[PDB]
């Protein structure tokens, strides 16, 4: 019913065969047989297929309203999966922002395959629309963006995709299956790094992949079998156990963001704040219709980078380290972290000014995550 | 300095910090940093670097007298990661009858990224020669191969691949590193499906990998960091748990096999038996000079299918399931469970009979296995 | 500061070495020694001490203001410690009502070793007085009590036992110290089964001690070593993990509980509803004094065993199934699943009639929990 | 069939559902039921009973010709779970060198709830039958013994205890189910610490029981029910994993400990040689009639404390740390690390003079260790 409901009885994460109510660790990689080809459950190998991950892959698929779910060993070889599905001389188009790992596979591993990829500001879909080439094969989205969480239409990236013949792949990492179904908007593929909010305790690297699409679902397994990028039982396992938790977690989460962002428009020694939740974002409008809330990650401008510095040591309750979509509140310097490789004056160009600071709010109490950043900015 | 003390004391398996005596489990994604960019223990993000992954990397560099360790979430992840340091219009030499998930990551998969390959007799290393063509840049060799144990010359390879500017890859996961050491004999990286021997216990999927080229080894972890086929920790716990009795283990298998063999080369329902130990095995000579002991898996010949079938059902400690390297004795019939879609003449051309029968010899008592084998041969 | 970010900042749960965000899991039994008696980080064996493990007790130390924390096997392991500080001829005041495993455990094995038990209506403390012997060592409470839900005067309770010399403790189980905090109102020891609602998912057997006294903390760790019954580092990380999300759980636990109380006092095939929340209930005023929200676990009559039955057949999102604070609701039918060994005729006499059902109150949607329970009983 | 291959197959070490070949992991507290009081498969509540430590408990059964396995969260749990069989004012004849924990349980713990114990010399089985009182109990024997291995006459101390009506019970720690079998000599109920040679890799800690007597076994589950010392899934998990290479770990231990012996009897530095392998070592006879080989501790004499804390500094390969049964070899000095309490003029009496080493050898290559530890002594 209920989206709080379907985190708890969707999927199927229990044992038919003691009634255990959660999911068995299957450490195992092989399967009896009791006669040759006869499979008791379906299962002969795990890299093939693995019950405790089966029970990942069903929740994922629930969660996303589609048919067909992959747990993959990271978000990037959910990404790299993904990527296979297509041939030297094919054509993928993506949002010019993408994250840096996804660029960085595209454009330092599969070019070497002559996969062909341009980077375009998808904010307008007729910029998608231009782009096409009679090589494109693949849109890959992600919305919102990182870090300054620019917003992409999916209904109409998924019709032009649909018009011209295209694999539509969104990246959900930021929203969660518990705000934004991509799959319910036409799109073919969704994917996820499950290492940030679905598993939600900074303790496993995941991805996680889902689709409606038999044919597609059929090629990706025989993608997942083949180069073998598979998820663990034990992570598997653990990405159910934290997923229970996403939708009062990403509720908790919101509203700390809200109250966080009012903070930080109010402050003095805040400048651009960058979140779809402010009325005058880019695409505000085009977030509050395919989507029923918001992410955690926050993009901010103090002045400089010593004040970025100076605000990391002031605060108690934000902690300095990589990653987004812990139990705990992050903080970040994207210029020093990860835009450190582009030249300076690309960076400002680019909104990644030295002074960029980029939170991920976690679960702790409203009243002291604002009462703290605001104490830590008083100091700027 | 002996063997089965390098198993236990090579590598890096002890908590530094607490003096604990075996790996901890670093089940976590990300570490603190005490100032931008100042990792503590060189730990940033658990895909980049994981230290329980970094525990059994070690391990196997150690074993291996290289350098540089991998650990991959499948044998075929390894594998894809290696192929991954060709481009678009390089070529790959391999053995003919390399394994199937090679086989089929090769060519339904990396062939689609314009990688070309060919399968060639690498037991005379002319015919390598004689493969090489100008956009050769990788030979790639399995030895002793499957399901019929064809042996290769490890060093003769080497020596081709350095005198043709080839990088030279050696799948060593039937020998382990126990038995054989390629890089010791000049090859480039060595490679293992973990699932099998290393693990041992049949309850982990894993690919390990081992060079000692410095450069090759920022090219594999570039590829590792952006594909991210990553073991997870628990996973490389059990693997590194797993590499302590891996001297024991293959001592007693080794033990089994020459007396299994010698009952099957006397047994009237038996024909022709397959392992490189038998002297007039094509290069026995060879396989003794690369290596010091024997892999436990044997193959042979019984009349036909019914046949095949019958010794499985009759036998009491030979456990019908896919895969190798267990502490239990596994039995097959390739042409059944692995080479089924190929053509029944083809197949017997190849020598793949319908009576063809593999054994995975575990840990169990010598005279039980030979008994029960022998005693399920006489009922046929 | 305010509770849900001491759930995540309270107590050691990072690494000090790599600076892992989580605590890593040290499956390890002992630690080496720089020299005879020199420990690296005080770990010498882990049944003594454990980095896991004490990263676990850390927590609950600091959640119930405490300065000791000890992690048992199970609940009624930290309860048989607990019980264990006595010596044969001392004697134990409990409420009448204790948890059946308690009950179990002092009268069926502590009276073989000659420990004194009597069970005393505890809502009226003057009871406790009246019950108080010379050889009187221990006052052992639990609020609320099951499956009637009976309160007990905390702090009068610990004034009675510092007059009179008794070590007080308090089972914190159904409040947990989100919402209970005995040590604060004097008492000496406070202990949890963290199976319940601390874990909070159904997938860890574990009990929790808490306490501020130096001395008793001596006599504790010594038991705990003695005769060890203690957790291990899977199941103390799990915990760990699980306490992260315990504020938001029993938040979202609580707005359900108050909607389905309402529901049910209006359901005309209700009878009575067993709660401290609903204001006619005894001691309510004490429970609002000594708590600042409620438990999940609910008690109320329908007419008899047949309707109970139906209830439970009726329902989609009740589960049939043993314990309490799961991520999921669960149902139960005392008279039937916990108490069916009292005669019936007693059993009334108690009030666990026939038709009494149990539940405990999970995570899902609050209207699909209201809305499924009312519809169950609409088929009575 | 032979021990080798019992310890592969026997046990339920597999999954009926799925065919899995490993036990899988039942991380799980509580489990659905179709009906009240209809479990699936027997299962209700994890502490009565767990499908991963049912496991182990079926392994330790078979391996000690049992009928009735029980695991629990350490060594000294399950001691104190069998001593609890007991009643105020029961009396226990024990050997006179039990193991310290034991020792420590009994008269700090066990004889506040009113347990008699006397410690006798049950190297004459003799002293046994003096020291039986009209409320004599239980027996319980270790052998051999710590650290100076006395032997104890298992057969006869069943004798007596089935003609005096005692609970019998042996401590089979040191010489594990691969080599002495007390059960079959007439013994009531046999224990381990699965901590040292069973789980065999310094990774879990865990006591194991089994008997034949169903009245005992109920006693037993009764009492692991209600004090709730219970192993859990992954520590069972772990056992089961590392008990499949106890015989060939032991094999390889008794190897060297042979090669050892010899070298230190030979060498100057060394005096007394403890082990019951040597043919003037009290009770020899008695060790190689109830048992098929040896333990892997070894304790000897060199001069005084300077030359004890040398040698352990002039090891490569002797890792200096509690407990035994480790793959490593460890090294400890009793006089400083586990009887420093007891006086320095008490301890020479009692041979435990300062220059006292005990050794327990590991699986490290046996020319190595003999190397290693020859000279290190060579440097004294
Ligand atoms: O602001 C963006 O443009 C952006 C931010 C991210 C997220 N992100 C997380 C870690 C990280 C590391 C490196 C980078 C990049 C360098 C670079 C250069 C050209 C084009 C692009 Cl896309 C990128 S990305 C981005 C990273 N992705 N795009
Ligand atoms: O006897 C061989 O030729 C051989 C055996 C294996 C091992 N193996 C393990 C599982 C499995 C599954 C399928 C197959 C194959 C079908 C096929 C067709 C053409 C060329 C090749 Cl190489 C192959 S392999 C082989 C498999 N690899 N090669
Ligand atoms: O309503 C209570 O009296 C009560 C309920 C519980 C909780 N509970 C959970 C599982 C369970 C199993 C058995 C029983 C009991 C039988 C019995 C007989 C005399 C005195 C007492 Cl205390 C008890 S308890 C209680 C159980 N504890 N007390
Ligand atoms: O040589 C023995 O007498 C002996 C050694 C062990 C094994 N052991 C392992 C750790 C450890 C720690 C303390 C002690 C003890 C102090 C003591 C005092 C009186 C009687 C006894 Cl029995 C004991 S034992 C023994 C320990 N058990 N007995
Ligand atoms: C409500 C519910 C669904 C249906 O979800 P929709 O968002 O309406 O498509 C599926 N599974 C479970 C377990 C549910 O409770
Ligand atoms: C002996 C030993 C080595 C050396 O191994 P080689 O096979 O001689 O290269 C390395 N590490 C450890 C721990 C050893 O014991
Ligand atoms: C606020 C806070 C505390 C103090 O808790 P009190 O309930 O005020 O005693 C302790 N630890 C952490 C991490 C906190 O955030
Ligand atoms: C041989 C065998 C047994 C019988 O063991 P005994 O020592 O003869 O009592 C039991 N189980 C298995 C699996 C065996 O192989
Ligand atoms: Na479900
Ligand atoms: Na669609
Ligand atoms: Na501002
Ligand atoms: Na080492
Ligand atoms: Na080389
Ligand atoms: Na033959
Ligand atoms: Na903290
Ligand atoms: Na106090
Ligand atoms: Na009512
Ligand atoms: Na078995
Ligand atoms: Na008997
Ligand atoms: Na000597």
């Amino acid at each position: 019913s209920n989206k709080k409901t379907k985190l708890i009885h969707g999927g199927h994460t229990t044992d038919d065969y003691t009634g255990a109510v959660t999911t068995p660790i299957y450490q195992t990689s092989t399967y009896l047989q009791d006669d040759i080809g006869d499979l008791r459950q379906g299962y002969e190998y795990s890299r093939t297929a693995n019950p405790t991950r089966s029970s990942v892959e069903s929740v994922i698929a629930t969660l996303e309203n589609g048919k067909h779910g992959f747990a993959f060993s990271s978000g990037v070889a959910a990404i790299s999966a993904v990527v296979m599905l297509l041939d030297k001389g094919d054509h993928i188009i993506l949002n010019s922002d993408v994250y840096g790992g996804t660029y960085r596979a595209l454009t330092k591993v599969f070019t070497r395959f002559g996969i062909e990829v341009d980077f375009v500001d998808t904010t307008h879909t007729d910029s998608i629309v231009q782009a096409i080439r009679p090589t494109t094969k693949m849109l890959f989205i992600e919305t919102p963006s990182n870090p300054l969480l620019r917003v992409t239409d999916i209904k109409k990236s998924a019709e032009i995709a649909k018009e011209h013949g295209l694999i539509s792949v969104v990246d959900n990492t930021f929203m969660t299956p518990y705000y934004q179904n991509p799959l319910d908007l036409g799109i073919d593929i969704v994917l996820h790094s499950a290492t940030k909010y679905l598993g939600g305790h900074s303790d496993v690297v995941a991805g996680l992949v889902a689709t409606s699409d038999d044919k597609l679902a059929e090629r990706l397994a025989f993608i997942s079998n083949s180069t073998g990028g598979i998820l663990g039982p034990q992570d598997s396992y653990l990405l159910v156990r934290g997923i229970k938790t996403l939708g009062l977690r990403m509720e908790q989460i919101n509203r700390s963001v809200i109250e966080i962002i009012k903070m930080l428009q109010a402050h003095p020694a805040v400048q651009q704040v960058f979140h779809p939740s402010i009325e005058s974002h880019l695409n505000h409008d085009v977030h509050m219709a395919q989507a029923d809330g918001h992410t955690g990650v926050i993009a901010f401008e103090v002045k400089n980078t010593e004040s970025a510095k100076q605000l990391i040591k002031a605060t108690s309750y934000y902690t300095l380290a990589e990653s987004l979509g812990a139990v705990e509140s992050l903080i970040s310097v994207p210029a020093l972290m990860t835009h450190a490789s582009i030249p300076a004056d690309i960076r400002a160009k680019e909104g990644i000014t030295d002074g960029l600071v980029r939170i991920s709010v976690g679960i702790e109490d409203t009243e002291d995550l604002v009462d703290d950043l605001k104490q830590a900015l008083d100091t700027l």
